[PDB]
């Protein structure tokens, strides 16, 4: 009975993908709650300052205007800093911002900051992405094996010292805390101080980046190493490891929070089950 | 001897460490190589428009155009963006972890809840994406019976056939997932063809710079487009993740092959050189 496992899963597959919409419309909404109040108070206060500049220089043909700022935003997505002031610039392609690309591509957090404008260097970066992701894939799951062995050498002692008057699936409950809790200092607390001094982040900013980055979800509005500040260099290698272990954690830590779920949905699939069978009396 | 093993590992996770930050030097070196150019050229011009801007309108002053430019990068940050569609959008790039970024929160709240929904968020589009990959996955298992009934009934027999069938899962998969949908990104959205399959990869491989995005711009929308995109996206994600993990398997092999070629190579060195 092969198609009868195959009704089955495509029932499972449904549910999940419904459960999904209804989890993007529920997110969706508090975004929208959330970001359109200061989204219209910027926009309303923006037209307030141009209307400050529009009629302050009437001899500027004025729909040119709307027109500069489009060559302005257009060339900031390449990165530019057009002043007077400061005419001369560092570079986004120099000998290590290239090697910090060619990370967001293997990586696939792809901040984004910079990316290839040369036909060229989108069609290298599509070569480069294709054999890079599942190569930097097998160092990712090297680096998960040791970071996990030593961990292993590290709950052996622990679940040792605590063998007092002892079930063994209960202190499975007392090392996945000690994972965690020693975990979100070591990637996530310890390394979000360090950005908040160095790159001068607010302490929520921090954490945001963090996590930001090491879901490889990598939106890009914060990046470490991303002013002109000055930098140690010291700094931006210990980074490179922080991003190689970090992300090693996090892979695991998703997917706990997988597993969780996996045992939620049962116990919820059960308790539905429960609530019709009673059903008031 | 349980530490003979872990130092077999620690040698094995050293060498593919080694050959991905040689890795990221070549292509460091190649992307430098190809952007420094474009980069030079249009700072220069970008100067040029500069200078041009005060001349061609001398009602401006040169204290003036600084300020400007100020309240454009402080009006950049900001970029409506947050409509009914566009969060909906929002919360898809957090899941799938492409991250495109063109909307990103700004309230300290929105980052808060970014941080809750993106943890939960995704490994439960995980099992959706691995249930997707599963049927679709079951839809080219039939697919792949009925032709290796016909093609095997007649010439050159097996193990080489595997070959001729993960080259029709890429011959059509690129169709489907790739090239038809480039093609409708050229004609809907205007971008180039290049640009196109690159925002297709880009995209798909979840690395998501957003440099291009379908959707983003302020155009014409046919209320069919846009879902049509969402759907597009939960099934070429599927694909693009086994395609990924066949790249990933043949590097393992040709891993092995170049290992032993060494291994060759080492070995008349030895019984040539004992040849004296
Ligand atoms: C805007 S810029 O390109 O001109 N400036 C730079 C910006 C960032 C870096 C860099 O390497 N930061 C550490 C790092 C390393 C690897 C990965 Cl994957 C992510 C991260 Cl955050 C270097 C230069
Ligand atoms: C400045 S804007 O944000 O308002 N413009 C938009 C940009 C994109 C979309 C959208 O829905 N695109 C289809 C799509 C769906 C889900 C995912 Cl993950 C990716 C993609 Cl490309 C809507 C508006
Ligand atoms: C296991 C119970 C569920 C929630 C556990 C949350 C702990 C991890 C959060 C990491 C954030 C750092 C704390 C903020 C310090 C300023
Ligand atoms: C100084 C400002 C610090 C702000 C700390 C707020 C961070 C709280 C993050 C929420 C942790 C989520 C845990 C539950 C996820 C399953
Ligand atoms: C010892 C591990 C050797 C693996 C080297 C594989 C190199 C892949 C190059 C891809 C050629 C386009
Ligand atoms: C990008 C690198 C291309 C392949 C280089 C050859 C790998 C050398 C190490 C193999 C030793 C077994
Ligand atoms: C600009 C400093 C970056 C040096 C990188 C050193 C570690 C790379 C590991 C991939
Ligand atoms: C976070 C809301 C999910 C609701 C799921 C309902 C499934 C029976
Ligand atoms: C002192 C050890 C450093 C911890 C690794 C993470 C550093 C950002
Ligand atoms: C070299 C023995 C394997 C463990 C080494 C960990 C070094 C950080
Ligand atoms: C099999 C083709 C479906 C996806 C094409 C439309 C996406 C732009
Ligand atoms: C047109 C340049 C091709 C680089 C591989
Ligand atoms: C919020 C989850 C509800 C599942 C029945
Ligand atoms: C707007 C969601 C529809 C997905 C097919
Ligand atoms: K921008
Ligand atoms: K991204
Ligand atoms: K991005
Ligand atoms: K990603
Ligand atoms: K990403």
């Amino acid at each position: 009975s092969d198609s009868a496992i195959n009704v089955m899963k495509w029932k499972t597959v449904s549910t999940i993908f419904l459960v999904v919409v209804l989890y993007l419309i529920i997110g969706a909404t508090v975004f929208k709650a959330l970001e359109q109040p200061q989204e219209i108070s910027q926009r309303t206060t923006i037209v307030i300052q141009r209307e400050k500049f529009l009629r302050a220089h009437p001899c500027v043909s004025d729909q040119e205007l709307d027109e500069l700022i489009q060559q302005i935003v257009a060339a900031i997505n390449a990165g530019i800093i057009p002043l007077g002031a400061s005419s001369n610039q560092v570079s986004h392609w120099d000998l290590g911002s290239s090697f910090f690309f060619a990370g967001t591509v293997i990586t696939t957090i792809g901040f984004g900051n910079i990316s290839p404008r040369t036909e060229g260097g989108k069609i290298f970066c599509i070569i480069y992405a294709l054999l890079g992701i599942p190569l930097f894939g097998f160092l990712l799951a090297g680096v998960g094996d040791q970071l996990g062995t030593i961990f292993g050498k590290g709950i052996a002692k622990v679940e040792d010292t605590f063998i007092k008057w002892v079930s063994q699936t209960k202190i499975r409950i007392i090392s996945t805390i000690i994972f965690i809790l020693f975990g979100c200092v070591l990637f996530v607390a310890l390394p979000a101080v360090i950005f908040k001094h160095i790159e001068g982040w607010s302490a929520l900013d921090a954490i945001y980046f963090v996590v930001i980055t090491l879901t490889t979800i990598g939106f890009g509005d914060y990046v470490a190493g991303g002013s002109d500040i000055e930098y140690l260099d010291f700094y931006k290698p210990v980074v490179w490891f922080w991003i190689l272990v970090g992300l090693a954690y996090f892979a695991a830590v998703l997917s706990m929070i997988g597993d969780w779920l996996r045992v939620i949905a049962k116990k919820t699939k059960e308790a539905v089950g429960e609530f019709r069978a009673h059903a008031a009396e």
